[PDB]
């Protein structure tokens, strides 16, 4: 028989209970229960299926919760200190019992209400440079990492980013939502030959370059914290990919916070983006140097080749992830909040400028300041 | 446990057991090495080949690759693998068409055979194969299947290893005649060559962009005037288009290095006519059988042939040296006579294999590859 029953208040705290208070569900979703539960304290995170499920929403199974149970304990095995301790996981029921926390604010919230956060850069630069080398060819014996390519295999997660991030921004395809305004942008998109043929190169880059374990979804909302934390939640959609991912999407939602703010504004989110390029560049050398498995690893210019291809990788998906937020399904507050309405679609125009020339120029840059410079330019 | 070790009645018990005969035949073991069984089974008033794994240590999984990597081939080119009648992973067992009447294309070409149509033929399996199990062809969550079906981790071990690794170092597995040490050591302290050698063997490590053959030289190819078949895809696993295309065309210019003067030129119209087709195949799949949006924007078929070319010729560089220098040779270099002849066409090898490593991206046809070839080995 299925041990699977979607839980309550009272089922959750009596879960909790046979894994030796009061509860209140505080979830932002409609594909997952998140309960809080208080003595200490805990939060225990249960997937929704389809099915209901309450409003629409992209039809998935609960093997998600899996993933990202699995995920997160992996990422503790290497940055205890920047993902939530995982007490207790069960594939069937769906549920990560994971630790607390609540006394930090979602990034994306923080940056929006003009938080400036600033060690943000300096952790999840670690995350990514721990998280991204730990779990590859570099660090691994090609026959465990093979075998991790296989339980981490997440076609349907996959399946979102695919469409979302890598095609349907770049056709009239039914999941974009866009103002009408933004209308002539957008077909100056669609009629660029050059810059889809460079998104159908970075999107085969996604489906097929089994690099390493990565998030899959690293925006500002999936990142808590204060002036002093940073905790990196819910790795629901990792899988083997390119490890220039994660670092391009991240990148892109410091770019657009920084769209969403005025003039000296959006200085830190700037010095953010190359303080987090900086910072995963020294990790990601500094664990190569120290782990890294192969004979080449010590080759003058090998790690500097390998850091410029994960660059350039970085800045292409970055680009795609500044499009995609904008007219694609899933927006960003960042820019969907933006007032007067008109200066909202002028910002939303150089999302979309900046990540054509992000895709187009990515293998041009040299530095991350190039990156940056050639923004500030743009958005002038 | 279920295994156990086929004989010759052993063999001929199974064949009827399956109702492939009927009831007189008689059965001979004829396999070439000492890691599989190969029984070929006659019926007077009908023949067949049942290959067994036995138990370089390796598991007997690599049969379940085999039947399974030969099964899909069929799919797109049967009349370029043999049929597959019956397999069992337990057992380890494929059973498969008689291609007796039949030569090792390698043997033959070593003999002095030319097989007009060996090329044509070869490049029709590496497009359709190469087009038909990836991202372009197949819908993506089908294919990531494949990709956990066709894992192969103690044979792709092997590639990593003898391929892209030990040849480049002073590695216990590597095996060389003393007179070529001076070249081997020109290589093994060349830096940029190695660091290039490196990026090859990282494509082959994460590249996983179709099912390959993983092991396509031609001691696994059966040939004569007018038929080609492509055997023993036990390497098979989800890797980059290029490799099988370049292992091809290496062991092309291997058999071109045995030869001398106007003998090698059937070698170098076979190199240039498994490009042709090879590309003329995998852009009408392309054409015909694209899933993608992005298939028909102009540009974009060129960009991916163009990437392909370059991995294939960078990954036909380090067979041309690991087989020259690494623990598995090639008969076409170590029976050249005389000694001295045999060194310095082994010589060129490592020397054109170090070239093509390191120019794979200057290329811009199949034309520079050979051209190159041709001015190095005057
Ligand atoms: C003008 C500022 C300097 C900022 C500063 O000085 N502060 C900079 C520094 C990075 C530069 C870009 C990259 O190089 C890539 C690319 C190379 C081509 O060649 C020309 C175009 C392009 C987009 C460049 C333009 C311009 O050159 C940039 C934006
Ligand atoms: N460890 C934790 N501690 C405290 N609150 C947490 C928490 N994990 C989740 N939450 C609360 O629940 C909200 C939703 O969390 P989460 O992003 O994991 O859910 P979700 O996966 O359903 C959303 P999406 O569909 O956007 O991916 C958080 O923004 C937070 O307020
Ligand atoms: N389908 C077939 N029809 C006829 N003979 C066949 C055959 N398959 C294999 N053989 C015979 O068996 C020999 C060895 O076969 P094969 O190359 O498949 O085995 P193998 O995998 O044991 C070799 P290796 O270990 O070197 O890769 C061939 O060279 C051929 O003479
Ligand atoms: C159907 S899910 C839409 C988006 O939300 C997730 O966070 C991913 O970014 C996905 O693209
Ligand atoms: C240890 S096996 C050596 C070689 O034989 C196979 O045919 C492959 O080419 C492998 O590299
Ligand atoms: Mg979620
Ligand atoms: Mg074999």
């Amino acid at each position: 028989t299925p041990l699977y029953e979607t839980l309550n208040e009272s089922s959750a705290v009596a879960l909790a209970v046979k894994l030796g208070l009061t509860c209140q569900e505080i979830g932002d979703g409609n594909l997952n229960y998140v309960f809080h539960i208080y003595d200490r304290a805990l939060i225990i995170k249960q997937a929704v299926p389809y099915a209901k499920v309450v409003g629409e929403s992209w039809p998935l199974t609960i093997d998600r919760a899996r993933i990202e149970s699995s995920a997160l304990i992996r990422q503790g095995e290497h940055v205890p200190h920047l993902v939530p301790r995982v007490f207790y996981s069960d594939t069937e029921m769906a549920v990560t019992v994971m630790e607390d926390l609540s006394h930090l604010k979602i990034a994306r919230k923080g940056l929006i209400e003009g938080e400036n956060y600033p060690h943000l850069s300096q952790h999840i630069g670690e995350f990514l440079g721990k998280t991204l080398f730990y779990s590859s060819d570099y660090a691994l014996e090609p026959k465990v990492k093979k075998q991790l390519v296989k339980q981490f295999t997440n076609p349907e997660l996959c399946d979102i980013t695919e469409r979302l991030v890598f095609t349907d921004p770049f056709f009239d395809h039914d999941t974009n939502d866009f103002e009408e305004e933004l209308r002539p942008f957008v077909e100056k998109l669609w009629n660029n030959d050059s810059v889809k043929i460079e998104a159908a190169k970075l999107k085969k880059s996604f489906l097929t370059s089994a690099e390493t374990l990565i998030h899959g979804d690293l925006h500002t909302g999936s990142i808590f914290a204060s002036e002093h934390e940073t905790k990196v939640i819910d790795p629901e959609f990792a899988f083997y990919g390119p490890i220039g991912f994660d670092v391009g999407q991240f990148i892109a939602n410091l770019f657009l916070n920084a769209l969403s703010r005025d003039g000296a504004d959006r200085e830190p989110l700037y010095e953010h983006v190359n303080q987090v390029w900086e910072t995963f560049e020294e990790t990601f050398s500094e664990a190569w140097q120290k782990d890294s498995l192969d004979v080449y690893a010590n080759i003058d210019g090998y790690l500097t080749d390998t850091l410029s291809h994960i660059f350039e990788e970085a800045i292409g998906f970055a680009g795609c992830e500044l499009i995609r937020r904008t007219i694609g399904l899933a927006h960003v507050a960042d820019l969907d909040t933006i007032v007067p309405f008109d200066k909202r679609i002028g910002r939303k125009r150089l999302a979309l400028e900046t990540g054509t020339a992000f895709i187009e120029k990515r293998s041009e840059f040299k530095t991350i300041t190039d990156v940056i410079e050639l923004f500030k330019l743009l958005v002038k």
